[PDB]
DNA sequence: CATTTTTATACTTTTTTTACACCC
DNA sequence: GGGTGTAAAAAAAGTATAAAAATG
C-alpha cells in the first residue's frame, strides 16, 4: 500500500515542507529530530525508505548510517548543505543509496524516492546451535519462542554476526556499539558479551559460538 | 570477481575520463559509440552495469533506456551536461537507477558505481588466505588452521607471525624486528624471541626441531620462508 | 520499570622472569 | 663460549560473573 517514509531531519521547516510533499504524493511520513529518535524509530516502524539530513548536530549522520547497516538494507537518501565530494563519497559508502545538495528541486527528489522504492529474496536467517537469527526483522528464536535482546545487546550481536569467522578487537566492537566517546570501557563489553552468552549459548560457562580472543577481543563462530 | 562494466559514449575526451575511472578502482570495460552497438552489447555482454552518456547524437537516450528495460534490469548510470531537472526526472522515470549532471568528479563517480552495484555484485568473497605446508592463515580475520583443526597464537606470537608473513624471503635483523613486535624499549631482549620462535615453531612446523619455514639467520636475526 | 553503568571479587590466560641443556 | 633452543616457575595483564547504584 502506501510507502512508509522516515525522516530523519533538525528543522522544523524542511519537515513540514517535506511532510506535505511526501503526503501528497501518497506516502505515510514519519519525523525524528535526533538520530537516536530516528534509529528507534526505523527500528520500530519499519520504514520502506529514509531521508537523512546530515546537518544534525546531536550525533553525526555517518554514525546513524552505519548503526543502521548493522541490521537493515532500507534505502538511506540523505540531503546536505554541503556539496564537498568528500561528504559524498563517505556518506555513500557508509551505505547511503543516494545524495543531494541542498537546496535541491523537490521533483528531483520525488524522482530519486520512486527510483529507490521500486527496487524491491526473504531476510538472510543465522543459524547456530538451536538459535534463529532475523536482522532484518530483529527478532530471534532460541528455539521456537521469541528471546529478547536489550538495544545494546542487538547491536553487539548484529555486529558480531555481520563479522561471522573474524574476530573484532574491544577497540572496534566498542566503536561500533558505543560509539567513538567510549572506547576505554572494555568492561562494558565484556558485560554484554556476557549477557549475550547467558541469553544465547547452551552453555554460557564453555561458548561455542561466542569466542573470547584473549588480550583482543571477540569473534562469533558458525 | 572483476565488474563488468558497458561505456556508451562517442566522444573520447569522456570516454578517456571515464576508462580512467573505471579502470580506477579495479573494474573491466566494454565499449559501445552508438545507442543500438549499447543495446547490442548490453545484451550480448551481459554488463553488470550501464554508464550511459545522453549527450550521444545518434538518437534519444531516455529511449534507450526504455527499450533496454523490455529485457533488463541492469543498473544504468545515466551522465549529463545539462542540468535541468526535466531531464533528470524523465531519466529516472524511464528506468535509470542514478543521474551525474556535468561537472562530475571521478572520485563520486566510482563511489556511486560502488553503490549501483553492491546491490547484486555484493556476495562477500573470501578473505585472502596465506598458505604454507598445511598451515592457513588469515591476517584479516585473524585466524590460523593447521589441517582441520584451528591453531590458536597469543597476541604477540600473532604479531610476529605477521610480521615474518609480511617480509617471506627476506632477513630480518633482532633489532628492526623487536623493534615492531615488542616495541622501542626492549630492544636488547633477545630472549623473548628465542621462546616465542619455539612457539611458531612448535604450533606450526611438523619438525619444530628441524624448520623449514621459520630459519634463524645466526648473529643478524631470523628469516621465513613460503 | 527495563536497561545501562558502576562496583567488587574470583578467576584465567599471557608475558616475563629464571632456570638448566645444546651444538658446530 | 657467544649465541641459541625447551621447560618450568613467578609476575602481570586480562577475563567472567554477580549485584548494587544510576539512568531516564
Amino acid at each position: 500500500a502506501m510507502a512508509n517514509v522516515l525522516i530523519v531531519e533538525d528543522e522544523q521547516a524542511i519537515r513540514r515542507f517535506l511532510r506535505t510533499a511526501l503526503e501528497g504524493d501518497g506516502m505515510r511520513v514519519f519525523e525524528a529530530e535526533t538520530l537516536q529518535r530516528g534509529l528507534l524509530e526505523a527500528a520500530t516502524r519499519k520504514p520502506d525508505l529514509i531521508i537523512l539530513d546530515l546537518g544534525l548536530p546531536d550525533g553525526d549522520g555517518i554514525e546513524f548510517i552505519r548503526d543502521l547497516r548493522q541490521w537493515s538494507a532500507v534505502p538511506v537518501i540523505v540531503l546536505s548543505a554541503r556539496s564537498e565530494e568528500s561528504d559524498k563519497i563517505a556518506a555513500l559508502d557508509a551505505g547511503a543509496d543516494d545524495y543531494l545538495s541542498k537546496p535541491f528541486g523537490i521533483g528531483e527528489l520525488q524522482a530519486r524516492l520512486r527510483v529507490a522504492l521500486r527496487r524491491h529474496a526473504p531476510d538472510p536467517l543465522v543459524k547456530f546451535s538451536d538459535v534463529t537469527v532475523d536482522l532484518a526483522a530483529r527478532v530471534i528464536h532460541r528455539g521456537e519462542e521469541e528471546v529478547h535482546l536489550t538495544p545494546i545487546e542487538f547491536r553487539l550481536l548484529a555486529v558480531l554476526l555481520n563479522n561471522a569467522g573474524k574476530v573484532l578487537t574491544q577497540r572496534q566492537l566498542l566503536n561500533q556499539v558505543w560509539g567513538p566517546n567510549a572506547v576505554e570501557h572494555s568492561h562494558y563489553l565484556r558485560i554484554y558479551m556476557g549477557h549475550l552468552r547467558q541469553k544465547l549459548e547452551q552453555d554460557p560457562a564453555r561458548p561455542r559460538h561466542f569466542i573470547t580472543e584473549t588480550g583482543i577481543g571477540y569473534r562469533f563462530m558458525l
